[PDB]
């Protein structure tokens, strides 16, 4: 527990049956502005969509939204692999809500999901 660090989890999606959903589990180091987590995006499809990634990034505040840049791999930033992953969130000034926009590698294809809600915890 050092000092400028605490989690957070990200709920991003529309919440409509069928549609994607994604989950980030972050940890925020609000000294050097870094996030690392893990994303995973689900959809109750057939078949079903299971994409995960190891995400990393940063965060700026801007007057009052907090802007969040994620890409992703398989393995975290310390691994050789292609980033799978790509997303950016927009939180409202209070941090617990905002739109998120994210792309995902499956299938020998990216995969966008644009301007959809988020929520914290």
């Amino acid at each position: 527990l050092r000092v400028g660090l605490f989690p957070v989890r990200y709920l991003v999606g529309t919440g409509l049956p069928g549609a994607p959903q994604l989950v980030l589990d972050l940890m925020v180091d609000t000294v050097d502005h870094s996030v690392v987590g893990r994303a995973a995006v689900s959809q109750a499809v057939s078949p079903p969509l299971n994409f995960h990634a190891d995400v990393w990034g940063s965060y700026v505040f801007r007057l009052a939204i907090v802007q969040i840049s994620l890409q992703g791999n398989q393995g975290g930033p310390q691994s050789n692999s292609m980033i799978t992953f790509y997303g950016e969130l927009l939180l409202k000034g209070d941090g617990k809500t905002g739109v998120a926009s994210y792309r995902y590698y499956s299938n020998g294809s990216w995969h966008e999901v644009e301007n959809v809600p988020v929520k914290a915890d």
